[PDB]
């Protein structure tokens, strides 16, 4: 269920959501484009909403570790989704070099 920048791209060029589930300030200063933003705070609150469905869904954060520690309640979260969690976040995809959205000042 962990799955490598390359792979999340090829899913997400067929439709899949990548869901960064840091802050509002962390994903203003660095992103990936693709991503719609959802910080686990909300998800925990009011849930995944309908806009942010689909059959494929890949949540992300800034390493791995937000990811990999709240894995059961991110399952449930986007159930009955295929679900997948991006390996070492956007840490990784940057790594991978895979485009990023850096805020210019």
């Amino acid at each position: 269920t962990t799955i490598s920048p390359h792979d999340a791209q090829e899913l997400i060029a067929r439709g899949a959501k990548l869901i960064d589930i840091r802050d509002a300030d962390e994903y203003l200063r660095e992103h990936i484009p693709e991503a719609d933003l959802a910080p686990l705070s909300v998800l925990e609150q009011s849930g995944l909403p309908a806009k942010l469905r689909h059959e494929q869904i890949i949540f992300h954060c800034q390493a791995g570790k937000r990811t990999s520690n709240n894995a059961d309640k991110l399952a449930a979260i986007a159930a009955p989704a295929e679900i997948f969690l991006l390996e070492d976040g956007i840490d990784g995809w940057k790594k991978a070099g895979l485009p990023v959205a850096v805020n210019k000042s």
